């Protein structure tokens, strides 16, 4: 069949393009009849690796997100709400898969790694990425793999909250691109799953609570974490980590009518915007992200207390009549 | 790619008290047995800084003695499993520890340490429950002396299993003082704290050996180089510009606590330095 | 009381040159396998620095791909048992070597390195017969390309046996320029050469990554910070005093050859610096 | 596996690129226990075929170099110094190998041939190259071969010298490129070796001696031949055929201080340059070629006698102190 030319048995072919074909990953639960507790193995997708001539990591996004715990609503788009009737998690297999949309003529580097410290900070440069134990180094166009070192320790989910994210999380996951020529798309990576659900509980809420200090930095958290809400002395920051349709509820301290800006992949849905000028205010809004960078920001003055809540929601109303 | 280390690192020179002193008659569980402890392990420092899980197999306290059969005191090495509990108050407390030893100063002593094989994490990301990650605490305690002179120099018998490797940590230290402030960033380890007082700096050692110092600061006012305690100055270079800020490189070599140094200056309105252990290495023009 | 090590370290980025080139067309058997070679081994940097003998078990060269199926060239990895013989002049010398591999640039390539079990010494005291101490030489060679762009990223398949425990071995580099002169001391390793020209400095990289730079010099004349090639400046701080000498701390991050930097100044009458690999770490006031 | 598209069994694939992978050729000697004389079979590389829109042959280089005798220091970079303890040569296999650095989109012709007359002159054009008995005709990007007709005649090496280069040499070797678009590189050719060493002698020196007549053309030779040293009425020519680090020794008749020029791949090493103006002069120099065209020339006047010697050498000194 195939006739390929200029080839004598034992020779190399670098083709114009390559592609694998990906299908319906329909999960299987297994009954580990135990404490009458469950086990799940399904395939959840994870992000579209775009290029970075320069040197970027999960989107140039920072605050080890990525985090291998399930939920990571940030990471795992389906497991979201099962390990949600449960309290202890434990994997058996997790494998990074890297397919490629681009073609044998893009010019760059992608790279998947694994840090056992859910908390150490991120890759600085070339020489650092490469020193990791569990790493892989691929041109972008060519097809790649990574399998992850799983213990069987009895590890806890984030339902109550826990600052030592390391003693509870399994690992960190990296994806890193340098040496590109443009920050376009070349890769879409997947997630090979297998998890052991344990002491199943009243089901935890997935709702987000995020306080800015009055002049300050940061008050409480509950998370998960889709959002960070910073202030700058005038003006807020609502910096997305998550994608989809959300629902936003809250307001803040200002005095000064709200001007609703945002930036990147964004589909505003319902912006409602009470103020009282002199005092504080409220915002409900409903938006829908499908990118990074998605940003939004409220524009205001004298941002002297920041409060919000975020808890994923449909094309759902959020405005008066 | 899992490395095993069994070495013998030096640790501190114990001075007496009449009174009742611990790990320097200093405080905040200094000695924590984790490697790094830049404070405790002067050698293991930048090996396990390429790794993420640590686990010992042997650790033994060794106590030799420089003094003579006529000093009058107590040395005492112990072991708290809670990297975090606070320190020895008095006589009756020190003695109640499981893994303790009670020796005169002149006489020669030992202690071996109870090691589990739990998969414990090193301090690259930070972790307030220093107990769930640290192996143990280490004590050394002296009461009943007659003078706070030196009688003992203690060592560290090592055996460690390094695991998942990625990125040496930072054998190199970065330490920012706010302009008027307190404290900017850190990278550490931490050998040094660099405080200011409104005039004048503080470089307060936690570490021992030959270092290398690089930096300068905001002042206006020529640098007068003082320091205090065990200290062997090596190279002090000292650019200023009076009116503005300045720079200091220097190379010194500590073998004590208390080692202090301080720069003397005025209007200390920004503090920056870096410290990353170094030899008898130059640090001055020609 | 000995160590063993098996990890994987990155090495340099193979660019292209239709000409015929060898390690960047730098010369003086740089790639030598010995560990340290700070130029070659970015990670083991600091284990074989606590040791005195070394011995490899595996060494494998790994060649992945930055370019694309239409890049147009030749790459080539080899191995000389004489840490000292000179480099490849042309195509025909390279091809005659025992341990060679010859690949497109675009396609992914391999090489295994031949290991003895001889008790070989590391470079702490110095040794002009670099051959009887070093295991082999490493080549990477590119000819017949069409542009001097990047095609390859080369790695290091490692497995090393450390023996008798040392007392550290500086990993902060010390590099003195004579007043009018050429060259004062060294400590090295060597990532950098610091030359002067009558006006102006040269900081010529041999190494890749995040460094930390500390020092200043003799001039009189405010500092203008240039550099050339793969370079990501991080923190440039720059005291001067005009009339006199000056200081520079800076933090940069190279991933190429050619990386250059140079300070621009006048009356370069003494050159001093130190360099000791460092993170994204601060190096400036506040 | 491979899925290649638009193909029904029996169809043709002309790929984006092809490459073979070449390794360490580590020679074997065989003991033909004879007159206690030796046999060698190893793989020596030979040149990088660059393109020639126009019509070029071993570099547009002329004076059948190329010559199949071993040594040919010009041709065989290793066999250089064994058939050097010997006096009779005889092959059994010699095969031209043509791999390719370029890609399936360069646009040209390469071509390997074989003339039984070590001495006939070179290919003029298209119609001439093709008429040879032992020739091969390849696009450049595609992968090629040629095997060579070996007799077993008892043929002599060039240790004493011999003007009928034909009665001693096995063959001529050609490589020819026409129809390009640029004189860049597409090919690197190799040499499949197998030689029978005979009456082994005191080992001959490899040193070159090259006399220009006073007004003339040409005095003696010893060779091998790496160099030709011509004059033009003013000025010399040192025209390389060889690559590497050499050592040059000599001077000449002029009167007129030496200006050292040269052209192409060249790394000058040590130029020393006595003159006496009025009279003659001397030059030692040490240079290092890795190309064709390498040229050098000395610039001078009244070039009334040319003498030199050349005998391959290291980064070795060649100047006073
Ligand atoms: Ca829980
Ligand atoms: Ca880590
Ligand atoms: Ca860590
Ligand atoms: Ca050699
Ligand atoms: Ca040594
Ligand atoms: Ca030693
Ligand atoms: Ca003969």
């Amino acid at each position: 069949i195939i006739t390929h030319v200029g080839g004598v048995g034992g020779s190399i072919m670098a083709p114009v393009a390559v592609s694998r074909q990906l299908v319906g990953s329909k999960p299987k639960f297994t009954g580990r009849t135990s404490g009458g507790v469950t086990v799940t193995s399904h395939r959840e997708y994870l992000t579209q690796v775009n290029n970075s001539s320069g040197f970027v990591v999960n989107g140039g996004i920072v605050g080890n997100s990525l985090q291998l715990n399930p939920s990571n609503g940030t990471l795992f788009s389906w497991l979201p709400a099962l390990a949600s009737n449960f309290d202890q998690y434990s994997f058996n297999s997790v494998v990074l898969d890297y397919v490629p949309l681009c073609g044998t003529t893009e010019v760059g580097r992608v790279a998947l790694y694994f840090d056992k410290d859910s908390q150490d900070p991120e890759p600085a440069d070339r020489v650092e990425l490469a020193n990791f134990g569990v790493l892989k180094e691929t041109a972008p166009w060519a097809e790649a793999m990574l399998r992850i070192p799983t213990d069987k320790v009895k590890r806890y989910c984030n339902d109550s909250a826990t600052v030592d994210q390391k003693l509870i999380d399994l690992g960190q996951l990296g994806i890193a691109t340098y040496g590109g020529a443009g920050a376009d798309a070349v890769g879409e990576l997947f997630l090979a799953r297998s998890v052991t659900l344990y002491f199943p509980q009243p089901t935890n809420t997935l709702l987000s609570s995020k306080r800015l200090d009055l002049t300050g930095s940061l008050a409480d958290a509950t998370g998960p974490g889709y959002l960070v809400l910073t202030r700058t002395p005038t003006v807020l920051t609502h910096t997305f980590r998550a994608t989809g349709t959300f629902n936003l509820s809250g307001g803040l301290r200002c005095l000064t009518s709200l001007t609703l800006g945002a930036t990147g992949a964004v589909v505003i849905n319902d912006i409602l915007a009470i103020d009282n000028v002199g005092t504080a205010s409220d915002y409900f809004l409903n938006c829908t992200v499908s990118s990074l960078p998605a940003t939004v920001t409220f524009t205001v003055s004298g941002v002297a207390a920041g409060i919000l809540l975020v808890g994923r929601a449909r094309a759902n109303v959020v405005n008066l009549l």
